[PDB]
């Protein structure tokens, strides 16, 4: 009841590397720790707590304030996902992370309620790691799901559903950003901390619908778990750069690729779903995004045979750079994206911000007139259809 997910349109923006950082959002911030800080985990190890503290708390107050969200409104959005990490709840004995996120966290409730819009929270690090991705807090690994690392998730999600799920600004909490299933996460395990969020949502505030992450499954193979209209939405996460078949692919086939994925897979679904991230990119150049330290698939550094293309232009800066074709091409992405995404119960882009990540950055593509400002700021024909 906080959100209709059953009969309107979600539009949103995350604020990824806010409460937790990633090397591609904020690359300055773990350069000048060095070349062995890589993840939130090695960077805080490496300026030990004080230091940590000191430099990570000046990022969450100057990375967003009040005025982010009014923009965000004024571009016709009406949601904010914002990730956050167990370690925000208390860092785990022996753990080299810093806590202070909360304070933050409760400016952006508050923010964003000025500014007519909702706020989905975000687990979106786990203890032992989720995903063994570098943006779950510690990259290399997935323990998540070992000793007694499910125990401290429901007891970081508890304390996170007490302070926030009582607010109708907070209109949906996530269980788990991408859980990896075929990174070794057990399906059925991960079936039971979902039903214990639902518990634990129900518990505090029935009105704040449950969202669940489809764990690289297809989204429609949940179909028949927590089917409860506007209670339970599914969030799928839709890139071309990170599969060696999409980001071969020329503009045109992005956007047959983009209008197959909400006919197969969004339509499918017996639930909501939201495509909770998705961007303007169609390469993996952005510095830093496969890993600080790692290369692109499409220049051939990273995981491939062959170059597709050079990353010189797409790995830094701001769209401004590009010709008018590339923003055209860009803007055409977008739009089917958007009208595709809409289909079924709409979208979050990933993300709101960064230090140059062409394509990835909405404040960015906003500014620059790439990233439409409604649902009738359309510039090239519908790309999709029902
Ligand atoms: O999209 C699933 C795919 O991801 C690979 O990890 C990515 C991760 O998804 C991305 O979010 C992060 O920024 O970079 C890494 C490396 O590209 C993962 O290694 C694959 O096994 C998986 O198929
Ligand atoms: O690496 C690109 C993006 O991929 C998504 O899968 C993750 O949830 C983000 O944290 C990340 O920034
Ligand atoms: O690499 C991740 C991608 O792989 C494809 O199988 C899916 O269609 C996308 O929705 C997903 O983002
Ligand atoms: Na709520």
């Amino acid at each position: 009841s906080s959100f209709d997910y059953n009969g309107e349109k979600v539009r949103g923006v995350n604020l990824g590397g806010w409460l937790v950082l990633e090397p591609w959002i904020t690359p300055s911030i773990f350069d000048a720790a060095g070349a062995e800080a890589v993840d939130e985990w090695s960077l805080t190890k490496i300026l030990g707590k004080e230091e940590a503290e000191a430099r990570l708390s000046a990022h969450w107050k100057s990375f967003v304030s009040a005025g982010d969200f009014q923009r965000m409104a004024d571009a016709g959005l009406n949601h904010v996902r914002i990730p956050i990490g167990y370690w925000a709840l208390g860092p785990l004995e022996g753990d080299p992370y810093v806590d202070g996120q909360l304070e933050y966290l409760d400016k952006a409730v508050e923010w964003a309620g000025a500014a007519g819009l909702k706020v989905l929270i975000d687990l979106h690090g786990a203890p032992g790691s989720q995903n063994g991705f570098d943006n779950s807090g510690r990259r290399g690994a997935i323990q998540w799901q070992q000793g007694d690392t499910v125990e401290q998730t429901l007891d970081a999600f508890d304390l996170l559903a007490e302070r926030y799920l009582g607010s109708d600004t907070v209109a949906a909490i996530e269980a788990i950003n991408e859980p990896n299933i075929p990174g070794g996460v057990d399906q059925g395990k991960l079936q039971e901390y979902y039903g214990s969020v639902y518990g634990i949502v129900n518990k505090y505030n029935a009105g704040t619908s449950v969202v669940y992450g489809d764990g690289f499954l297809p989204v429609e193979s949940w179909n028949g778990f927590k089917t409860e209209g506007s209670k339970v939405v599914m969030d799928t996460h839709h890139y071309h750069m990170f599969d060696n078949g999409l980001i071969a692919m020329d503009i045109d086939s992005h956007i047959d690729a983009v209008c197959q994925f909400a006919h197969q897979h969004l339509e499918a679904s017996d639930k909501p779903v939201i495509v909770g991230e998705w961007t303007g990119a169609v390469t993996d150049c952005a510095k830093y995004l496969n890993g600080k330290g790692n290369g692109a698939r499409y220049d051939g550094s990273y995981a491939a045979d062959k170059a597709i293309g050079d990353c010189s232009s797409l790995a830094t800066g701001f769209v401004s750079k590009l010709s008018d074709e590339e923003r055209s091409d860009m803007r055409r992405f977008i739009e089917a994206q958007l009208d595709a995404f809409e289909l079924k119960s709409g979208w979050v882009f990933w993300t709101w911000k960064t230090e140059g990540a062409p394509g990835w950055d909405m404040s960015d593509l906003l500014e620059a007139g790439v990233f439409p400002t409604s649902p009738d700021d359309r510039e090239f024909p519908k790309q999709c259809h029902h």
